[PDB]
């Protein structure tokens, strides 16, 4: 399709350039469209980041229905999706130094917390809200770091991507322990 | 002093624009300078970066004594330090998205872990590698999550920064408990 050729190669130019730094010319040229077209579309460059950012938060959202029964295990589906999806990443991380819904769906993740606690599979504790932070900091651990993932190219002992895995969420299993 | 002055300056128009943004007109402005003398100290806008950053993870690294036998005491002193300069953060933040000596420290502190592990103080199953990128992440949760970060707002139990940090350092002693 149109929509989905603009939408791909804007997802590309966002996370390598940010929203000041793309370019509709790069954009529509990569989509093999025209600049007249994006615009039919969509409004302004600004108005075409928030929609790749939504669709972008969507599609993780959806890959990432949170187990409160598993939070290491949530933690390796993070990891994954990020492993997967580096410039997932670079585009939202763009976005929170660019401009500083979502919060919609972490209000009820909090709220399958407090469950998870009341029914005795979580330590009662935790604050919630520090729970759901750090899981998800601990996640894009790799994203996150990479002066030192840099250095892990051949300081690691075993240099295995799933390495990092385990390593991650033995972490998580150690802070929560599954029951 | 007036180089004082500048980097001051810079500090706080690279955390707001990043490099690509940030403008030495408002910078020297800010000095209370001018445009050719900001170019005798440093050639380049980018020159005026990355003398920031040093100057920034110098601070740093000497903020950041590493102690193997205290990895949560260890965060703490992160967290606070981030705490305390919420624009460290930015400015190292645009870095890696914009460009994309700390590596020495690194291999110095994984060789510090190695030794932990050697005297038996840390775990000798984890992956040196995979405990420095993981306590230094868990740390920078605040940072890293602003949006639950405006949850946490009226969504924590104790509001309290200190909170935050108790959770942190005691999730990090859940990870590798102190002996």
């Amino acid at each position: 399709s149109t929509r989905q050729r603009i939408v791909a190669a804007a997802k590309e130019e966002f996370a390598r350039h940010g929203i000041a730094g793309a370019r509709v010319d790069r954009i529509a040229k990569q989509a093999r469209t025209s600049k007249e077209r994006v615009y039919a579309y969509f409004r302004s460059k600004e108005a075409l980041y928030a929609h790749v950012a939504e669709r972008e938060t969507t599609a993780l959202i959806e890959a990432t229905q949170l187990d409160p029964a598993d939070l290491p295990g949530y933690a390796g589906i993070l990891f994954d999706h990020f492993a997967a999806r580096p410039d997932h990443y670079r585009l939202i991380t763009w976005g929170r130094l660019e401009l500083a819904p979502l919060q919609a769906t972490i209000a009820g993740k909090l709220d399958k917390l407090r469950d998870a606690q009341r029914i005795g599979l979580l330590d009662p504790a935790w604050d919630p809200v520090d729970v759901l932070a750090l899981i998800n900091q601990i996640a894009m651990t790799w994203a996150g770091q990479p002066e030192i993932a840099a250095a892990a190219a051949d300081q690691a002992v075993d240099p295995s991507v799933t390495a990092r895995r385990a390593a991650l969420v033995t972490a998580v299993e150690h802070m929560f322990p599954r029951p």
